[PDB]
């Protein structure tokens, strides 16, 4: 049928000239900054050396620098032609043709990439470029030219590609069939007159229900990955260069940027010409800033004080000569939403959200892509869902019309949409022939409005406009409440806990000092007192390693050990320093101070003797078996054994054996207890498996009310030793029928079944939490609390939490190695309900005893009239420039009571503010909505 | 999915107002014209009665008038509403609103249908239907209307059908959902303010690559089948009255007529006042003729003179006022095509052509429907095929969407085609909501050229100016050599034989007295000689039989009879009388004339004794053995075997049963002969089968050189009895092996392989033929002539001639009765190849022999210098207006040799002329093209 006789023939076979110039060039290696060779070129003779040859390298850490010194070849004749320089992209670098230096050039595009010479001026310049190391030898060589044969070559090549996929049974792909017959035939007589002749008459063979396909070119940059920060803030310069270089060459185009921090980091490495820049570039049109955050992370792990200072620190930049902004949040390789994200959005004012996974096209209770998010605090969120095809549909795109087919099915709107650029690198690239892609586009389809229109330079803010109009206002809609579930790739977010141990203590450390510090404003003062620009700069280097990717520990081993580097630690240290400090001139007014913040026995007979409950393990079973309440009545047989069963899968997802044993712990224990008192007991019980290693739980808890609490506490230490790609948990089966989890996600509690939705694909099922998970039919249940650990799983009401997980992943530090892990089993009532929810998160504090000379009072209670039981406030600091502070607090119990608010202070007013402390007008409500956040304000 | 939700809910579920008038109502019925019948309307109490009421029928060949007088209901109210009066369509009929008859209206379109009243003029008129039976009871009810409400009832019935047919995966198709359900919003709750407000409202929703779609309504009608002749004489006067009437109603559109005796039909019923409407109509526009055809006929079975005929006697209403004509040549209905149409065509004047069947898609060293066909004799013919859709797919078309997919797969162009009407019935009926339905698709699809737009108002002519301009004028192209196979429904064509006896032996009967008759020119001057208006009406009856379906007779029983009535007989009977008239004052020159046109044994031992050859029936067996040359060397041993096998099929097409044994009529024979001389030689072999019946075959023969000839004659007769659906055959296997079969054409030779394409599906394989097929390797063969079967098949070298056919379809008279059939075998070699076809044709020549008293000398042969043995001059006749006489000849061996032409003539002039009969100045070639048809003309 001669489809391989047009397809694959003209495809494979002044005009394109390759001419070689050795001399000039020089080489540059360092096996040891631009401004600083700029003073070690010219001076003496250096490491820079002649080149004139292919370099061959060795892997290393080391950069290489290249220096190409290039004569214009004759006058006239040369310069018509389309000047060129080839190069072979390594991993990573910069190219410059500095005088002295101004400018700054793209390099981290694909290994095909294109370098053009003015012709504006006449004369001899220089190039500067480095290689990075991780070895990849560059191949170069000067190329000359035309520019009208190439554009033909390109255009057929596109318009072969695009009849491929062109139906057949369609006239069209008869008819580019026959365009790439006409073409191929005085294309292969190698005629230059004929080439140029043939390219006007395949126009003329082009040129002869309202719908939009449309794209926004965009690079995500990941700041920690299997590079380091160091070099890819080298990447991150690349990018801005191959936009201000297109610029000039395309108009139109659009790019957007996820970082607001991406500005400082240019700002920081080039202030001088490039601040310059930016300002005639985002100003006028063609670069538009995304959501206005200061990082893209997980939103499930860490606190709301992680997404506040997001907002209000990347819209610090907002102050500076910037803001031209969109509505639109883009969390693309992010896993999993929170629920609170409609409530987050709107306050944030912004208005718009991005979502690449967690969808599926069917009819699911659900339409399509487009979506209207309605939280379960009843707050709606608009957002645009990219179709099945991600981001990576889009990216490095020269097929056409190959999926934009795709494209069409999940989407209805009354358009599509589509996203330029790679999501997966150092950072992504934006082609230079997208100028031809629109154009030949527009060639294939006319002109006028009638058939769908072919426009790459429309905003989304524009978009945002056309969904205002054509679809409803609505009240009936797409809805999905809650979170968002499709393939997880949980991975390593339960894998190497060691460095969730590092920042969920600095978390909750970072944390601590905010509020406290404000509190001091009368003893002291200068500015009063406060942190201000002490406590910014703290948050400056934590947000850094908060990111999506690097958080959960899903990285190589080099920037692994940058994540327990300092980075982490001496942000404890720091503000271990800074308790230790701002103490000395408050605390010496308590003589003996208790620093907390709030406000308002057997063996033989195997029993621990107590009035609150009771827990026994069996003899040489090694599992316990009766937890039993008396006044309640409930008795529990299947508790805490400890599961060990391997992994076959890499660190993104998790994919277990078909149907393996997994192992139990169970070995021939002995018994022992480790203190003898009333105020301490913890009796000890060995665990032993293959390959003898140690697993050692702890017992700790306080009796009734000599020790006091409600909860025990069980904390985990295990060193890991020989067999690799193991995954470990530990079980608390409640012996309880519910078709319905407890569980609190971040500010609030959401609801969630016992079973998975019924288009669940992958078998095992496990859920990222934050601190504790319940099962409550709300006359009783199980309570769970734990530390360090994110995961937990829904058996069929069985309670199992993941110890550690080691992937078989490039990493060797995800395997062995000790651990110290905490958790807890707590009994539940209908009257402790809500004290289950009270005594589970921030039972991570530390006890701390520190005492200075006597002369004083220490004892004030400083908050005033608001005491609700079923409200928590995770927040509150001041601001940036006054020192205004701001309150933010959420309600914990919600769904069914309606939480009236007292909440107010002395001495001064209060305004209601959003979560971007910025001043809003409603006043201080006299009642919470139930699962809503209050964020207020205070003024002198 | 809410599939059947919108779908199924509001299709079913002033205004439309339903009043009825019972008095004034008269009914009327012939159990024995409608100038006639008006006469008889106002003078006394004839069979014309109050009906008031539903009248029933019972069968019968009557017509029922129906007369309906209806007063205006009060003035303004009702006026503003729209009048209708609904008639349920019985079999046939007219309807009428005469004053006293000026109108004549439409009646045939189908069972729904809509009868305008005028509200330009305020008064009283009256209403003339007629009914034809076959019985149909007729629902009569006046009914008053609105416009505007019934327009979006309709507009949405076209758009919830069009949502069905769009792609599932494409917006659309969601998008018409939303505009099915915002439409139904108000449409359910009974408000006629809502449904006016809501029809503006969908409009809003509606308006918000080159290619073309367009149609041409058209009615095929059948002049003769299942009813009569003069009954659907009536049928013809409703499809001109439905064109009529939409032309005001609507314009552009655009109608073609197959007949160019349609016309003469119109004229001769309605002379008076449509004589004139026909000038306005047909020459500014929206009619067009298609072919000028006289008849629409299957071109296999007829010489080229009733080819010949049609196209000139076609053109003689051009001579009249008329003649907006189109280059396209229509026979959807006809059943396979002559070799000889693209040299017909492009002489003709005419340069397109279409064809229903005979094709396939796929690659079949063949591209698409459209198709430029090369003949055999080496002219091209660019013709325009219809899809595998046929002329069904445009045909009572309210689908919109549903047949515009397949239409565009078959087809690449740069548009397809569509043939609005119906071409099976008494004639297609054209629809009144055209206009909405051009206009709803325009409501769709946006205006200007962008998406393919929406003509249905373009004609062919504009549209072969598009394929002058898109497509290359062409080298290598589509090509087909010969005819196109596909499934034939050859059915009775080889059936009742009768019918072909009669119209074959009136065939050459009306060939026969034309050209001789202008060769008494010279003998008695008046207008000199020639039967210029007696032999002009002869060919008016004739080519009224001739039709497609007519002539292979397939048709009703009633029709059937009146093929076997005059029509063909006093044909027969007019052309004995003149022969035996036009002697009597001619043939008195001669004393004895033998009148032929041309231009220069043993029984026990069993043999029949001469030089030429030999052929032997085995003893008991009843079947021919040996068959042998002496001085050739060819054996045969498998000869005239009759074969009888059933038939389980209609009488369209022929299906065998499955596997089914053919009953050999081999049996206990017994010898015999029927005279005995030299010059007469019959031997009689009986043949018998179960259900005993009669089969008898004779044989005849010239011995050599008392008795001369080459060939054997033998003639079968048969009176069929008992048994039906049975097909009879006689099989003459050659034993020979030959890849090719030599076969005479109409007006040549084609060239057909032994075995059918390979994308032949039909088990069964048959052929259609004139009057020989042959095998031959050009040294030797088999010639097998034969009379009244035009039928035969190819078995892998075995002769089957096909004697009778007794399909199971509704006519009793296809299956008993006598028959007599005539066939030969004649003996092959190299020097006697162009002998073999010279002997085959025209041996259907009866002899006669008359005299008259003597005065004279009868010996003249007036035939000037030509002698050329591989032409032969099929038909020279004269003109219309003079009396030029033409001259057409064609030659018979081609392929091969170039015929060098010295035909000419004496004391005149010769001229080359076309089949048109129309004046052409390239002269009198000196030498023919192989298989070309030379026609000249003759003047003083």
């Amino acid at each position: 049928x001669x489809x391989x006789x047009x397809x694959x023939x003209x495809x494979x076979x002044k005009r394109i000239s390759l001419d070689h110039d050795h001399v000039k060039v020089w080489w540059y290696q360092v096996s040891f900054s631009w401004k600083s060779i700029i003073e070690r070129d010219k001076k003496g003779e250096l490491e820079f050396r002649e080149a004139n040859i292919n370099q061959p390298f060795g892997p290393s850490w080391s950069t290489t620098w290249f220096k190409v010194k290039i004569s214009l070849p004759e006058d006239w004749v040369k310069s018509n032609e389309q000047l060129l320089f080839q190069w072979d992209c390594s991993n990573e670098g910069i190219v410059i043709d500095p005088k002295t230096l101004i400018p700054v050039t793209a390099f981290s595009g694909g290994e095909r990439t294109e370098y053009v010479l003015p012709k504006t001026s006449d004369g001899k310049h220089f190039f500067y470029i480095e290689a990075g190391n991780n070895d990849d030898n560059r191949f170069f060589h000067l190329r000359k030219a035309d520019l009208d044969a190439r554009a033909l070559y390109i255009d057929f090549w596109m318009l072969g590609d695009a009849a491929r996929e062109l139906p057949g049974d369609s006239w069209q792909k008869h008819q580019a069939r026959q365009l790439g017959n006409a073409v191929m035939n005085l294309f292969d007589p190698n005629d230059r007159s004929s080439v140029r002749k043939c390219r006007e008459l395949l126009q003329r063979e082009y040129f002869d229900v309202l719908t939009n396909v449309y794209g926004i070119g965009n690079c995500h940059i990941d700041t920690a990955w299997l590079w380091p920060f160091a070099e890819t803030r080298r990447k991150i310069v690349r990018s801005w260069s191959s936009q201000c270089t297109l610029m000039d060459r395309f108009p139109e185009y659009k790019f957007v940027a996820s970082q607001a921090q991406q500005f400082k980091w240019l700002l920081e490495d080039h202030p001088e010409f490039f601040n310059k820049v930016l300002i005639p570039k985002i100003q006028q049109s063609q670069f538009f800033a995304v959501g206005g955050t200061w990082v893209e992370n997980d939103t499930n792990i860490p606190s709301g004080e992680s997404l506040a200072r997001q907002f209000f620190f990347g819209q610090r930049f907002f102050l500076k000569h910037f803001g031209l902004k969109s509505k639109i949040f883009w969390l693309p390789d992010t896993f999993g939403y929170s629920s609170q994200m409609p409530q987050l959005c709107r306050l944030s004012g912004i208005d718009k959200f991005l979502t690449q996974k967690l969808s599926w096209n069917n009819i699911n209770s659900f339409p399509h892509s487009t979506f209207n998010w309605a939280g379960i605090d009843g707050s709606q969120l608009l957002t645009h869902m990219p179709p099945g095809n991600t981001y990576t549909a889009d990216s490095h795109f020269g097929d056409v019309l190959r999926t934009a087919k795709q494209n069409k099915t999940p989407e209805y709107y009354g358009s599509g949409l589509m996203l330029y650029g790679k999501g997966d690198g150092g950072g992504g690239p934006t082609e230079e022939m997208l100028q031809k892609m629109r154009r030949i586009r527009s060639m294939n389809n006319r002109n006028g409005n009638v058939i769908p229109k072919l426009q790459v330079g429309i905003t989304v803010d524009e978009f945002y406009d056309d969904i205002l109009k054509r679809t409803n206002q609505g009240h009936d809609l797409p809805t999905w409440s809650g979170e968002l579930y499709f393939e997880f790739h949980r991975g390593t977010y339960t894998s190497q806990a060691q460095t969730k141990k590092l920042m969920r203590l600095s978390e909750i450390k970072l944390h601590d000092l905010e509020w406290i510090a404000a509190k001091t404003s009368v003893l002291y003062p200068d500015s009063y007192k406060y942190p201000s620009k002490q406590i910014n700069e703290l948050w400056e280097n934590v947000l850094l390693c908060q990111f999506h990717d690097v958080l959960p520990g899903s990285c190589i081993e080099m920037v692994y050990k940058y994540e327990a580097v300092p980075m982490l630690h001496n942000v404890v240290k720091e503000c271990t320093s800074l308790i230790d400090k701002t103490v000395q001139f408050l605390q010496s007014q308590s003589k003996a101070d208790l620093v907390e913040m709030r406000t308002l026995g057997y063996d033989d007979y195997i029993v621990l003797a107590n009035g609150k409950l009771k827990v026994i393990i069996c003899k040489k079973t090694g599992v316990i078996t009766s937890i039993t309440d008396e006044t309640l009545g409930v008795e529990y047989l299947d508790f805490v054994i400890y599961d060990d069963k391997p992994l076959g899968w890499q660190a993104w997802d998790t994919e277990l054996y078909s149907v393996n044993q997994y192992k139990y712990v169970t070995k021939p224990k002995k018994v022992q207890v480790s203190c003898n008192t009333k105020e301490k007991c913890a009796v000890e019980v060995i665990f032993q498996i293959s390959e003898k290693c140690k697993i050692k739980s702890v017992i700790s808890l306080n009796a009734t009310a000599d020790a006091k609490l409600s909860k025990v506490d069980i904390s985990t230490t295990v060193e890991n030793w020989d067999a690799r790609n193991k995954f470990l948990k530990v079980e608390f089966p409640v012996n309880i029928r519910n078709d319905f989890a407890s569980y609190e996600t971040q500010f609030g509690i959401t609801k969630r079944p016992t079973h998975y939705n019924t288009s669940w694909d992958v078998a095992k099922f496990e859920v990222c939490h934050h601190k504790f998970a319940d099962y409550s039919e709300y006359s009783k249940g199980v309570s769970i609390l734990n530390d360090c650990k994110y995961g937990f799983s829904t058996h069929g009401n069985l309670m199992r939490l993941s110890l550690l997980r080691s992937p078989k992943a490039p990493d060797a530090h995800a395997d062995m190695g000790t651990h110290e892990i905490k958790y807890a089993i707590y009994p539940h009532r209908g009257a402790l309900s809500s004290d289950t929810v009270k005594l589970a998160h921030e039972f991570n504090y530390c006890f701390k005893y520190k005492l200075p000379k006597d002369i004083g009072m220490n004892f004030d209670d400083i908050i005033s009239i608001s005491g609700d039981e079923n409200v928590i406030l995770s927040n509150i600091k001041r601001g940036e420039d006054e020192q205004s502070i701001v309150v933010r607090v959420y309600e914990s119990l919600g769904g069914e009571s309606f939480a009236s608010l007292n909440t107010t202070l002395n001495l001064k007013r209060i305004e209601k503010v959003d979560n971007l402390e910025m001043k809003v007008y409603n006043r201080i409500p006299i009642k919470l909505r139930p699962f809503e956040i209050a964020s207020f304000r205070l003024y002198f």
